[PDB]
DNA sequence: CGTTGCGGCAAAGTTATGGGTAAAGTCACACGTAGTCACCATAATGAAATAAGATCACTACTGGGCAGTACCAGACTCGAACTGATG
């Protein structure tokens, strides 16, 4: 969940829209989002930065 | 009474009108009358075009299951051995 948080943070810092697919594409095991909390963490980070 | 003017009566005289008959005029036969633009509405296509419809391609969002792992016994089966009856 942390790693997803820095991934979305860096992606928005560069300028690209941080989506689920883009975040997955740069994380070694892009299937962990089936966990009911990692996706929640990603959505919470997006809402915190405003999506 | 003799004369003179006036008026009725009935042919007689003059116009007019619708008929008939010969005789002076009249006029077409002379290759010829049909013939020709101008006119604006309606059908009637064929082309021009439609306005919507159909499909491709991409982007993002969110359900959500499969190969595999793991335990706790219950229960049947049977090596291996124990032990009793017997001919």
């Amino acid at each position: 969940c942390s790693e997803v948080r820095e991934i979305v943070l860096s992606l928005n810092a560069q300028g690209v829209y941080p989506t689920e697919g883009r975040v997955c594409e740069l994380m070694p095991n892009p299937g962990c989002f089936r966990y009911k909390q990692v996706r929640a963490a990603f959505n919470d980070a997006r809402r915190e930065f405003g999506l």
